[PDB]
Order: structure tokens, then sequence, then C-alpha cells
């Protein structure tokens, strides 16, 4: 077990962000963590590098440690062995019920809980928060003299009944399990102890931070996308149930009237993730020739800040997944002052207030319509972009997330 000690972001405080929120909510949130004011708020998880969940908290513990609280983070440590058989479980955990829990797995999963335990005691923090199924084993390796939280980045509505049944044991025994959607909240689990917090985005991160012009249009031109033009933009993950076929469509309809118009696929997978890669080349060959389509991924260079970019320059941002999470990406979009077109599932169908801050349609047709009403009438679109930004600023903010905290430990 391992300790952060530095920060990334570096000294993400408050204060960085008062012009974001205003002064009342600087208030409202220093107000709530000063009764929380010195205490012991630890999170452990596994890596402070490769995940969104890292990058959250490269900025949330610096936060919390700049309102009073001592927030502490440590990671657990472990071989290849323990993260493929986690990894597993992971999968395990979304679905895909053709994977079996063995016996050689758990020995190594509750081992490596027990070694990465004995570095630091962890039951001597007032608040102790474990995030995902790594360390989730970690409860029963001391002595509860405080409250523990249970925070799932995952889906858990038809988790692999072997591995949920084992997983179990373990975050039964904290005193809450934080959720981003109640729609992952199993029933096993007691819902009186049971809380959700939608996942947030940060405002000052590579992905959210305000690029200058200047640098848009450099991003713009590497990759061949003329801003002079109106452009349509999905960003996602290439797999099966994203609509990015069905936005294929859409882009196809719409530029029969609009022939100019672009279509941004964006998307950033990791390399051990085949199924996306695989996914990623059949749309290149159903695009064919028309290079009015740009396919933009990390294997040819696109990471955080270009995709900052790319949804910046974007007129109209489109989300027509089948099946969903969150979607963090309709929220950086809609934080972004752009108006989101996408199908009523998971986080979608809760970020967007349809006819207010974007549409939620049925299907491609349906989407073309609001694609052409929305670049037909920019002030609509104007208008539409403004109000999701605030729902964003008043909603699913980093800052946000973190007065989330406070208030479920000011309720222990
Ligand atoms: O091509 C991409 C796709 C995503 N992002 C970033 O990732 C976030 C969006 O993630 P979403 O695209 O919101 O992630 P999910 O597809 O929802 O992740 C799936 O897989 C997760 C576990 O890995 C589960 O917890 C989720 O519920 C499940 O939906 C955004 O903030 C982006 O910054 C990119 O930069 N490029």
């Amino acid at each position: 077990m391992y300790e952060v000690k530095e920060f990334s972001s570096g000294k993400r405080k408050l204060e960085d962000y008062k012009s974001i929120i205003g002064e009342e909510e600087v208030s409202k949130i220093q107000e709530k963590a000063e009764k929380l004011k010195g205490r012991s708020f630890v999170h452990v998880n596994s890596t402070s590098f490769g995940g969104g969940v890292a990058e959250i908290l490269h900025s949330l513990v610096p936060l919390l440690r700049s309102i009073g609280i001592e927030a502490r983070w440590f990671v657990i440590e472990g071989p290849t062995e323990f993260f493929n058989v986690t990894k597993t479980f992971h999968n395990a955990l979304q679905g895909n019920e053709s994977l079996k829990l063995t016996e050689e797995m758990k020995e190594l999963y509750l081992n490596v809980n027990r070694e990465n335990s004995k570095f630091i005691d962890l039951s001597s923090f007032d608040y102790v928060l474990v995030h995902d199924p790594q360390p989730a084993a970690l409860i029963e390796f001391y002595e509860k003299k405080s409250p523990w939280l249970w925070r799932c980045h995952i889906d858990l509505s038809s988790p692999n009944r072997e591995f949920w049944e084992f997983l179990r044991r373990f975050v039964e025994k904290y005193d809450r399990y934080i959720f981003h959607l109640p729609e992952y909240v199993q029933p096993e689990l007691d819902r009186n102890k049971a809380v959700i917090m939608p996942p947030s985005i940060d405002p000052l991160s590579e992905k959210n931070v305000e690029l200058k012009q200047t640098e848009i249009l450099r991003i713009l031109e590497r990759f061949d996308v003329d801003p002079e033009k109106p452009i349509i933009t999905q960003v996602s993950r290439f797999d099966p149930w994203k609509g990015i076929f069905d936005v294929i469509e859409i882009y196809r309809k719409v530029k029969e009237k609009i022939p100019g118009v672009q279509l941004l696929l964006v998307g950033v997978m990791a390399h051990d993730d085949p199924e996306g890669w695989i996914y990623f080349e059949k749309t290149l060959r159903k695009i064919g020739e028309d290079y009015d389509v740009k396919v933009l991924t990390n294997l040819i260079g696109v990471h955080a800040r270009e995709v900052n970019a790319f949804q910046r320059a974007s007129d109209v941002i489109l989300q027509m997944s089948i099946r969903a999470g969150f979607g963090l990406t309709v929220t950086e979009a809609m934080w972004k002052g752009k108006p989101v077109i996408g199908r009523a599932v998971g986080g979608i169908k809760f970020q967007i207030v349809d006819g207010e801050t974007g549409f939620l349609v049925r299907d491609a047709n349906e989407a073309v319509e609001v694609v052409l009403y929305l670049l037909k009438h920019p002030e609509v679109s104007k208008e539409m972009g403004a109000k999701a930004k605030e729902r964003v600023r008043k909603n699913f903010i980093i800052t946000k997330h973190m007065e989330r905290y406070l208030d479920i430990l000011n309720s222990l």
C-alpha cells in the first residue's frame, strides 16, 4: 500500500474555482466543511495513473485538504496476476456472465488485500472510503472504529452472480455504498445505507479547461477539421451499442441539405481493448472514403486536450447510446455550452432536460430533425447550451461533488 502525497493537478484549492461557482457557494461549501474540520477522510484505490477515478482524486483530495479536512489518499500495490484477476472481476460485475471465479482467484485477491492492509492502519481514521473492487476486502482486516464507505465506479445491475456473492461479503460491511445511478444499487444491499452520487467533471482539467482559440485552431488543422464549416460530434468508446452507426446515418441524411457538414467520431481507448479496436476498424470500413467524417482516436495522437478542442469546435454533439452508464461525455459537452442530442438511457436521460438543455430522441430520424433545427437556429442553440452549462455548474462540478461528500459525512 502506497500514498500519493503529491498531486498532478497541483494544489487544487476551493479558491481556484471561486470564479466558476460564485462566493455564495464557496461559502456554503466552507460552512459545511467546518463541522468536519480536522477530521481524517482517506481514500483507497488501485492506481494514481491510468484512470478517470485517479484523475478525480488528484483534484478532490487537495480540495478537501484546502477546506479544513485532513484528506489523504492511499493506493494498493500488487502483481499482474492480481490486476488480471481484478480485470476479470470488473468485467464479470458488468455482465459477461461467462467468466468463472475460482479459488486461486479468491486466494490471490484476499491475500493481496491482506499484505496491503499491514502498511497503514486505515481503521484509525475518522472516515474511510474505498474505491471499486480491488481493495473492497480491506474492511475485514481491521476493527472498525469509524464509518467505511464503498464507492462503486461501475455497473452492478446485472452482475455475474458468482462474482457478486463474493464481493458482497465485503461491501455489506461498509456503512454506506455509493453508486453513480439508481440502477447500480443491487437489492442484496440495504437501500437505506445506499447512496446515489453521480460522477462529476473537473472544470480545470485538460479535458474541461478552456483552451485559447489559437490552440483549438492548431488541433483542428492538425486533424484536417474545417472550423469554417458546420460540425457535429459524438465522443465515445468504439463499441456496438453507442449508436456510432446511427450517428453515421444522421450525418448522411443531414448532409443532403447541408453538403458541407462534417462528422467527428472521437474516442480514446486502451490498447488492450481488442473489442473496441475491432469496432473502430468496422466504422472506418463503413464510412468509406468520405473524409468529411473524422475518426479521431488516441491511436493517431488524440488525447484529453484534443478531445477538449473537438468538443469546443462542435455545433451539435450527439450521444445515441443504446446502452449507457452515466455519460460524463454529455456532461463535458454541456459544460462547454453545447446542446446535446441523445437517446434516453443511463446518465443521459438524467443530465439532459429535454427541450431545455438538449434533446432526448428515440431514433436517427428524430435526431436528424433536431440537428437541422439547432444548426438552423443558432440562437436557440446558444440558449440550450447556456442552460446546459448552468445545470453542470450547479450539479456536476467537482466542487459540487465534494460538497456531496460533506453532506454524507455530516450524516453519520
Ligand atoms: O473516447 C473517449 C471516451 C471517453 N473519454 C473520457 O471519459 C469520460 C466519459 O466516459 P463515458 O464515456 O462517460 O464512460 P463510460 O462509457 O460510461 O464507461 C463505461 O465503463 C465504466 C467502467 O470502466 C462504467 O463504470 C460505466 O458505467 C460504463 O458506462 C469523459 O469525461 C471523457 O473525458 C475520452 O476522453 N475519450
